[PDB]
Order: structure tokens, then C-alpha cells, then sequence
């Protein structure tokens, strides 16, 4: 049961998203971009993504693994680099800080999940 629990990642990701929502650096990324108030957003960005959407996808049970959740979170940050590419921008700096924060904390979630998969496959 608890060692190598292949479902433990879900609550760990719920907790990491709570930390992200607390971060002042997440303010621009908490909700979808208003496509009326930024009419050129979709001219640039193919697939919008934001932390409320990630949080709801997880709650609905629509991620099969923490790697699928990580892919959507990384899309938030690649979308930000595409839409706000200037390294002079304070929004660029916020995006980089929050991405480093997410990458640090998701690392062990992924590592542990993959170790658990390997153990159950072996046995
Ligand atoms: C976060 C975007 C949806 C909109 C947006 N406002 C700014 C500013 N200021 C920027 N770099 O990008």
C-alpha cells in the first residue's frame, strides 16, 4: 500500500498547486487570458493554459500521471515566453522565478512516481 503508492502523486500535486496559488509570482497565470481584453493572444498562442485549468483538470481526474500535469504546467511557461519574450519585462522575470519554483518541487513527485511504476512492473 503506502510505499510505492501509484496514486500518492495526486495529493502531492494538489499541495504543490496550493503553494503556486499563494505565490505572488503566479498572479498573471492563475486564470485564462481574457481573449476579449487581449484580442491578439490567440494570434500568438495555439493552446492557452493556466493554473486554475490545471487544478480543475486534476480535481476532475483527467490526468493519468503527474507527467501529464507537468506537461500542462510547462505549457503555461512556454506560452508566457512566447507572448512576453523580452528579458527586460518584469512579467518575464516572474515567469522564470515561478517556473524554477515549480521545477524544483515537481522533481521528487515525478521521481517517486516513476520508481513506483518500475517496482510494480518488476513484480
Ligand atoms: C500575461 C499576459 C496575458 C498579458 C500581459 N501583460 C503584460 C504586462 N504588463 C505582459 N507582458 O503580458
Amino acid at each position: 500500500s503506502m510505499s510505492y503508492d501509484i496514486q500518492a502523486w495526486k495529493k502531492q500535486c494538489e499541495e504543490l498547486l496550493n503553494l503556486i496559488f499563494q505565490c505572488e509570482d503566479s498572479e498573471p497565470f492563475r486564470q485564462p487570458v481574457d481573449l476579449l481584453e487581449y484580442p491578439d493572444y490567440r494570434d500568438i498562442i495555439d493552446t492557452p493554459m493556466d493554473f486554475a485549468t490545471v487544478r480543475e483538470t486534476l480535481e476532475a481526474g483527467n490526468y493519468e500521471s503527474p507527467m501529464e500535469l507537468c506537461k500542462d504546467v510547462r505549457l503555461i511557461f512556454s506560452n508566457s515566453k512566447a507572448y512576453t519574450p523580452s528579458k527586460r519585462s518584469r512579467i518575464y522575470s516572474m515567469s522564470l522565478r515561478l517556473s524554477a519554483f515549480f521545477e524544483e518541487h515537481i522533481s521528487s513527485v515525478l521521481s517517486d512516481y516513476k520508481s513506483a511504476l518500475r517496482f510494480h512492473k518488476r513484480n
